[PDB]
């Protein structure tokens, strides 16, 4: 079943399923791959490791708070 409030949530979420979201997911995938991780944990310093690797992979960074919106649906 689908409740109205999960639908509304799905509608707002769509707006951040965007270019820098999939690029962030692929940076995270490469972090797990590089380290042979079975699990990735939301721990201190991960936000910085993601930001560095994204900047080195794509040449730019998006704003800090955007990462928080991405992480709240990834984790």
């Amino acid at each position: 079943t689908l409740t109205m409030d999960r639908l509304e949530s799905l509608i707002k979420e769509h707006s951040i399923i965007d270019d820098n979201y999939i690029k962030t997911l692929l940076v995270i995938k490469n972090l797990m791959l590089k380290d042979n991780l079975d699990t990735l944990a939301m721990v201190r310093g991960l936000n910085v490791k993601i930001r560095k690797a994204f900047k080195a992979t794509y040449g730019y960074n998006y704003n800090y708070i955007k990462l928080t919106e991405y992480l709240s649906i990834i984790f």
